[PDB]
């Protein structure tokens, strides 16, 4: 087929290796020189391996919503909010809280 391997992504008519979870693509591979891709910035996270020039944006967990980071936001992982001590569910969205009370 005309698709690139999984590892790799199309950059035109070239085929590129993918940065690794947590990282984006800066350069794009050539002749001279390989995928160069740089950490995703503070604040947001990739969980795959990937071809693009951003990351997706981390989950915030509102403190004023009642909200504590249950897992921290890494380059590889979305933040996950839970209640702060001291603090009930009141709405639940799907798998997740979306604000808390005292």
């Amino acid at each position: 087929l005309p698709s690139c391997k999984e590892d790799e992504y199309p950059v035109g008519s070239e085929c590129c290796p993918k940065c690794s979870p947590g990282y984006r693509v800066k350069e794009a591979c050539g002749e001279l020189t390989g995928t160069v891709c740089e950490p995703c910035p503070p604040g947001t996270y990739i969980a795959h391996l990937n071809g693009l020039s951003k990351c997706l944006q981390c989950q915030m967990c509102d403190p004023a919503m009642g909200l504590r980071a249950s897992r921290n936001c890494s380059r590889t992982e979305n933040a996950v909010c839970g209640c702060s001590p001291g603090h009930f569910c009141i709405v639940q969205d799907g798998d997740h809280c979306a604000a808390c009370r005292a």
